[PDB]
RNA sequence: ACCGGCGUGGGCUGCGCGCGAGUGUGCCUGUUUGGACCCGAAAGGUGGUGAACUAUGCCUGAACAAGGUGAAGCCCGGGGAAACCCCGGUGGAGGCCUGUAGCGAUGCUGACGUGCAAAUCGCUCGUACGAUUUGGGUAUCGGAGCGAAAGACUCAUCGAACCACCUAGUAGCUGGUUCACGUCGAAGUUUCCCUCAGGAUAGCUGGUGCUUGUUAAGAAGUAUUGUGCGGUAAAGCAAAUGAUUAGAGGGACCUAUUCUCAAACUUUAAAUGUGCAAACAACCCAGCCUUAGUUAUAACAAGGCUGGGUAAUUGAGGCACCAAGUGGGCCUUCUUCGGUAAGCGGAGCAGGCGAUGC
RNA sequence: UGCAGAUCUUGGUUGGCGUAGCAAAGAUCUAACGGAAUAUUUUUAAAUGCAACGUUGGAUACUGGAGCGGGGAAGGAUUUCGUGCCAACGGCACUCGUACACGAGUUGUUCGGUCACUGAGCACAACGUUACACCGUUUUGUUAGGAAAG
RNA sequence: CAACUGCAGACCGUACUCAUCACCGCAUCAGGUCCCCAAGCAUCGAAUGCUCUGGUACAUAGAGAAAGGUACACUCAGGGAAGUCGGCAAAAUAGAUGCGUAAGUUCGCAAGAAGCAUUGGCUCUGAGGGCAAUUGCCAACUCAGAACUGCUUACGGCGGGGAAUCCAACUGUAUAAUUAAAACAUAGGUUUGUGAUGCAUCCAAGUGGUGUAUGUCGCAAACUGAUUUCUGCCCAGUGCUCUGAAUGUCAACGUGACGAGAUUCACCGACGCGCGGGUAAACGGCGGGAGUAACUAUGACUCUCUUAAGGUAGCCAAAUGCCUCGUCUUCCAAUUAGAGACGCGCAUGAAUGGAUUAAUGAGAUUCCCUCUGUCCCGAGUUACUAUCUAGCGAAACGACAGUCAAGGGAACGGACUUGAAGGGCUAAGCGGGGAAAGAAGACCCUGUUGAGUUUGACUCCAGUCUGGCUCUGUGCGGCGACUUACGUUGCUUCACUUAUCGAAUGAAGAGACCAAUGGUUGUUUUGCGCAGUCUUCGGGCUGUGCGCCGUCUAGGCUGACGCGUGCGGAACUCUGCGCCAACGGGGUGGAAUUCUCCGGAGUCUUGUUUCGAGACAUCUGCCAGAUGGGGAGUUUGGCUGGGGCGGCAUAUCUGUUACACGACAACGCAGGUGUCCUAAGGCGAGCUCAGUGGGAUCUCACGUGGAACACAAGCGUAAAUGCUUGCUUGAUUAACGAUUUCCAGUACGAAUCGAGACUGCGAAAGCAAGGCCAGCGAUCCUUUGCGAAGAACAGGAAAUAUGAACAAAUCAUACCAGAGGUGUCAGAAUAAUUACCACAGGGAUAACUGGCUUGUGGCGGCCAAGCGUUCAUAGCGACGUCGCUUUUUGAUCCUUCGAUGUCGGCUCUUCCUAACCUAGCGCCGCAGAAGACGCUAAGGGUUGGAUUGUUCACCCACUGACAGGGAACGUGAGCUGGGUUUAGACCGUCGUGAGACAGGUUGGUUUUACCCUACUUGGCUGGAGAUUG
RNA sequence: GUGGAAAUGCGCUUGCCAGGUGACCCAUCCAUCCUCCCACGGUGAGCUUUCUUUUCACCAUAAUCCACCUUGGGCCUCUCGACGCGUUACUCGGAGCGGGGGCUCAAGAUUGAAAAAUGCAGCACUGUCUGUGAGUUCGGCGCAUUAAAGCAAAAACCUGGGGUGU
């Protein structure tokens, strides 16, 4: 047979992201001496839209700690951020929306976004529209903080990791029904080459494990093993259960 | 060399010996390998060249007559206690409608069908502000790429492109195979084979002979005489086994009969057949020899030595070596099995055609 | 080392046969001139030199501005111009020609490009891998365990 | 620095074209090819028609009413779909204005729904504005109205409409060159994996690559397919999964034993499997049989079998129903069609989605109005051809040729036999034959040929998971295990950091100074005691004490200094200021401020850029196990009245076929065989069986086998070859003895006659090395038995041989005799599918024509029991028997596989008779009328429609009548293309799957005549020895 | 350096830093240049059997520069508003509407230099024009509308903050 489409995407030839009109990665400030001992003050100058992303971004302007020049940064904006607002980043910063603080200085039960998983990662968790994390507890003996992730899982991080205060802007996006195939065309024009989608039963046996037959059907169970080789791993991968969920659903993930 | 059993025993085995026949070379024929008498696959492998056709993404440019309908927002009048509800304008939305250019290709199953054309032409037809059309640049390819998915397309080449090479690939299968005369001249049958369109093996044929003979040596698809073998035709059921009709004499039963039968019944039993013999490497008689065989021993067995006497009519007997083609058959007489039958299928004996005219 | 056939190979010849045809895009006529292409007869004038070509004037007509108009890119590369010429070629014709022959023609401080920008992207150096560089990385501010500023 | 002035301004391109002749299509080819400029009138106008400027008369022409054609050309009386598979094609509607507009609906639409009226020309009137001082002057065509007058309904351009059923929600895409669709996509719905040392995944490989410039409102992987209303039961099977490893089983690595060692054994040993849970919007599945209610009929009710569960809500002869043209209503004169109903439904049914749906559709189907040359039934006209001429000028094909009838023949002759025609050359047509041309048949079969695809085929490879070793270091504790309680050791707990791994940063400020279960051999000279124990006599090691390394500090408390806290700290308070290349101060030296250092700006480094994890990872390498159509390679018997399914005629035994020696075939007939038996083998003795009759199991007589002998059958046997009984192991060994059957005079199996040893039973002669003939197996490999102990001064008639430099003990190997098996039985290791298909061939072999046959089909004779009011025969005629035909279907396999175009209809000619009508006769159960039967007769005739692709059939009508057949099942270079029978797609059933179905459904290129003959017309010209004598 | 109360006007050099131009292409409406009609006039040809103060053609001004009334937008000042201003159109105003007077940007208009010395038509010389209406993407409304669709980048150039110089 021929190579399956799932394996062809790993070459990434015509399936890479469309990033010509993007603005760059959206990161926090670099963790330096000033943010570990005091605070830095910056001004929000612009709030802008990036194709392919649902959350608006903010351009913040700081002063260089050591040189006579100005530094411009690009971050994911929390809700309520406005142009002209003052941003404070550091250990000695107060607790307000849009400020960046170490996780150990934020009171339990507070809503945060742009959380660092490692000290210096510059933000990796809760970055999509309307998403946030919750601070559960602190442990001063070991210096670890426990959070609740948007997916429902719980994760422990060092207390020196930084986070923003508030929720990510642009929430409520998926509540509006797309109505036309034309609207889905423009949604994926900024992301990548992945739409429209052809069903596997509608292909031929040379292309997909589900192809062929005088009727359109799968002749074998769709649940496949975790050990299946590439080209065989299609369907529902390593599923613990199938069918309609009745009652409370367990937390997804490992 | 391998043994058995208690001496000048015994019985198996060798591509053994038994007064050598080999060896070198020339030439022809057969067996085998190689391109292998000549030409022919669908395939398989290695290394390269293509996205000018066409598929999809991206960068930067260009284009889309004339009409219909009339969404939000806005203005002014009315009604109402409130909540709010009505008329008229304005405005110009939509993967909206009619319709050019553009982009396509439904029907005539029209024209042409050695064409204008290796897919074109004429009317008619779909859509025509959008998931729209298009130039240049750029990015992803052959056990691969790409695909709103048709096994679509990747330079007239795709259920796996093109170029060169391995490669004169293999073919139990199809086609071909070039002078004359002369001497002979078949087979389609047996056994074994993943064998059934092919082989090996025996038979039929040719060549080369060897040993001999001149009336017959170990002669004969034929008779005679003598002496063996047989259960088919016929016959039988008043005889065994099986089937079966009806009366008679003592409803069954018994006795003697009676009609009608048999590839897998038989007392009897042909014709046509089929073994053997009818002499010289033999027989008959006489006198002897030997033995570890037989017999209680004259007598038998077996191998020898020395002298006497001995069924027509046709005619060459015996023995090797090497090799070819063939291994689809068909018809008729008589005897036959299956089938309603067949210019049907399957056998026995003989003669034919094939191979042959007159 | 001998050929009659292998849908055999390469040349040549052949009936069919002066046959099938040369039918989309409407179309030409007239006088004078040119030309070897005439007004060609010795055996009144018509019934014995037909048919066809170019230029100019006149007539008639088509394209009908999404044009058989006037300029460019890709591609072509002397097809451009003048003079001459009619063997072969323009599936009829030619005195015509993008044909043949001989000579000519393309002029920039300002026009287009380079000088002198970045884009989708490419891949020298350096490093790593590979039996073998003819391999990989090389724009998310950006090469290289990295001393790359003259 | 702004003016002016002087001088100098490099390189390459530049002609022409951009297309009905300059480019790509073999060409000056009706195909294709990007950009700019774009006039007047009609008109809504870049529609369409005509014209000024610019550009062109270039595409072979002349003459000219044959047939038949093509057309971007028309018209037809009366009827109006009667045509056809089907209204295909044509006709038809049409602009604008005023009025008017239904069911249904997601309230947007449907809608231009449907339908009605007006429209020319001419002469007038009104309304709709601007600027200057009520006046004056001036511009744009739109709309409304009136009088008069006219029509031959009169350019171009420009929707036909309505009522329903099926499918898909819609716009869109899509097999370039036969399929545009119901297929794909879509919005909506559901499920799965996953928190980055992640999930999916590329590469031969690395500090390599993609989703990821990302972060659960994300990314990756599936299924269904708008909205509305719903989505039932089943976890037994297969799959997936579990935070159950609890126990059984297992590989390397490890740990111990016997042995001299190779070897051998024991223990330990992970995931997985097993066991036990979960899961169907995972693959999938979702029952039978009796009885029963006041006429019958049905059965709410009962009983009984049985599943993992027994089809729920819905829907239906539906694109799914075989029977089937189901049954009822409606639509027509008539309906295998359509709609509405009914439902034990071969074989409907719920995200393998069920039901319903407005709007939309070059989708499939039925009816109605309008309209028509589709038809009754054809006729006339135009332009270009064909036809004749001038110029120019091919191809395909071509054994040789070209009149028929019958015969036989390879079973359909141009050539052959017999007969009958035949005059030379010829122009325009035509499509009967040349089984005409085009292509080494694509259907079917065969070959020890392939390829694409699948999986529970055979043999394997990546990937994933798991164990061991290595990478790999330092300490503190526990549980064991082994050696006399101290030494090694395997598991582990905890604390570390330097190997290693992850991340960030332009390696941009780590830690301490706050002081120890720190070090103190130190950049330029810092060590000092005590105790114990060693010494090479110089001084060390261990444990303890004191010094030194070694030290500053914003702020906040306490009484300008000390002492606790603090740990590098001076920052204005929901919305946008500047901030840089040092001021000052201390010294050194030179002067009246110039150079240097030190602070401003805290010191130090047993040293790591900083964080996280950390001796583990799954970090590197090497071994080991499991899983693994993701991938690679290969295979997937034979015979056969084609092949397949079936069967075994594939190795074998009896009777018969079989024709009186022997041999003899069929998917011929009737039956067997792969076993069974320490006795059912061997021998001696005694006895007589099956059955019958007479007497109360017992007794007597008869009894040729009519019983028995393991089994199939045949043969054989009576003081026995049978039965009972006693003793036994001849079912052992048997020096390579010979032979028969099959047969090649090979093997294997079976069997016969013997020689030797030791025996059994018999008083002996004698019988017995299985049970009589069917009951079984090569090479290579594996495995067992025999070559016991001694004797020999030497390998001998007597001691098995070898391991090749020689010796001791193991081990391996040879020679002889058996066993483990090949049933395809003279003996490869083996699953499917192809309609996407390929190649070499086969008329050795099927599907269509033809040929033989005639069971079956059809059509008739002979006899006469009966029926016919009595009466065999007016008319019929059973039980029997004799034929004919080739118009049915079978049987066969002769011709054709380098191809003979395969159903039906349309058109047209001809032949037959077994006679429906028309002609002439006879007879009747023939009064008249109307009919039955029979004979001679084939001259003439035999219809229009509804449903269906049909042939056939069945209805409605007319008629004198609406007969049956043949001609290659007449007729495709005559047509048409509805059916059948490729590739697309949907349903039902079947299959794990790819796929299958002579089940249903929808869409799907019909090529060439100019040659010979035949036929139809059209002309020229010879010929009497049918050219000569 | 300097003028004005203000909007802002007129006449030495940049190690470093910060802005701007480049730079983002619109239905509708208005609109330059341009071409197309009309009205008046000049010049030259055409028809004339009969009519036609008639039919046809032409009537042109390149770049560059000087001086300084219309339209649209931004702003200053005085008087300080609740109803008021304004578009075909979906607006706006004590965070400052409207009115008087001004500063400024963009697109046009007008006078002049160039330039009649040129060009055109007729025969050496003659003539050598303006005003209306319709169409048309330069420019303007930093424009409406879908948007889970919402600014390509850089060289080069311009100005300022500081500093230097006078
Ligand atoms: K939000
Ligand atoms: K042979
Ligand atoms: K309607
Ligand atoms: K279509
Ligand atoms: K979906
Ligand atoms: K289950
Ligand atoms: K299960
Ligand atoms: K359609
Ligand atoms: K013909
Ligand atoms: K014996
Ligand atoms: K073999
Ligand atoms: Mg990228
Ligand atoms: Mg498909
Ligand atoms: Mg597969
Ligand atoms: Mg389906
Ligand atoms: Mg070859
Ligand atoms: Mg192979
Ligand atoms: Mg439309
Ligand atoms: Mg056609
Ligand atoms: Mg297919
Ligand atoms: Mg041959
Ligand atoms: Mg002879
Ligand atoms: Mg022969
Ligand atoms: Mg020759
Ligand atoms: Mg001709
Ligand atoms: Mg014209
Ligand atoms: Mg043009
Ligand atoms: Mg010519
Ligand atoms: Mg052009
Ligand atoms: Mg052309
Ligand atoms: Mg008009
Ligand atoms: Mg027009
Ligand atoms: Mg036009
Ligand atoms: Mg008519
Ligand atoms: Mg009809
Ligand atoms: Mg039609
Ligand atoms: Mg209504
Ligand atoms: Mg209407
Ligand atoms: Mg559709
Ligand atoms: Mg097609
Ligand atoms: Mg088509
Ligand atoms: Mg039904
Ligand atoms: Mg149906
Ligand atoms: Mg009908
Ligand atoms: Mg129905
Ligand atoms: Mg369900
Ligand atoms: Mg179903
Ligand atoms: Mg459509
Ligand atoms: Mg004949
Ligand atoms: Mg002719
Ligand atoms: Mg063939
Ligand atoms: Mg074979
Ligand atoms: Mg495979
Ligand atoms: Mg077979
Ligand atoms: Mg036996
Ligand atoms: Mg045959
Ligand atoms: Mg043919
Ligand atoms: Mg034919
Ligand atoms: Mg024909
Ligand atoms: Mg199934
Ligand atoms: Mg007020
Ligand atoms: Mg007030
Ligand atoms: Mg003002
Ligand atoms: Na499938
Ligand atoms: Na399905
Ligand atoms: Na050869
Ligand atoms: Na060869
Ligand atoms: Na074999
Ligand atoms: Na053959
Ligand atoms: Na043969
Ligand atoms: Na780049
Ligand atoms: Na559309
Ligand atoms: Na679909
Ligand atoms: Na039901
Ligand atoms: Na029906
Ligand atoms: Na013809
Ligand atoms: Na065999
Ligand atoms: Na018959
Ligand atoms: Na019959």
């Amino acid at each position: 047979g021929k190579t399956v489409l799932t394996c062809r995407k790993g070459n990434g030839s015509v399936y890479q992201v469309h990033g010509h009109k993007r603005l760059g990665p959206a990161k926090l400030r670099i963790l330096d001496y000033a943010e570990r001992h005091g605070f830095m003050r910056g001004v929000v100058k612009a709030i802008e839209h990036e194709p392919g992303r649902g959350a608006p971004l903010a351009r913040v302007e700081f002063r260089h700690p050591y040189k006579y020049r100005r530094v411009k940064e690009l971050m994911v904006a929390p809700e309520g951020m406005f142009t002209g607002q003052s941003m404070l980043c550091g250990v000695k910063a107060p607790l307000a929306i849009g400020n960046v603080l170490p996780l150990g200085q934020i009171t339990e039960g507070c809503i945060v976004c742009n959380v660092e998983a490692k000290v210096g990662d510059r933000g990796t968790l809760a970055r999509a529209s309307g998403d946030y994390c919750i601070i559960i507890s602190h442990n001063t003996e070991t210096g670890r903080t426990r959070l609740k992730l948007p997916s429902g899982q719980k994760k422990t991080v060092p207390s020196s990791c930084r986070a923003m205060i508030g929720i990510v802007a642009g929430g409520g996006r998926i509540e509006k029904p797309v109505l036309k195939a034309g609207n889905s065309f423009y949604r994926f024009r900024g992301k990548r080459n992945c739409w429209p989608k052809v069903r596997g039963v509608a292909r031929n046996p040379v292309e997909h494990p589900h192809g062929g037959g005088n009727h359109q059907h799968i002749g074998h169970p769709s649940t496949v093993s975790r050990h299946a080789p590439p080209g065989q791993k299609v369907g529902l991968i390593a599923a613990r259960r199938t069918g309609r969920i009745r009652g409370s659903r367990a937390v997804r993930g490992a």
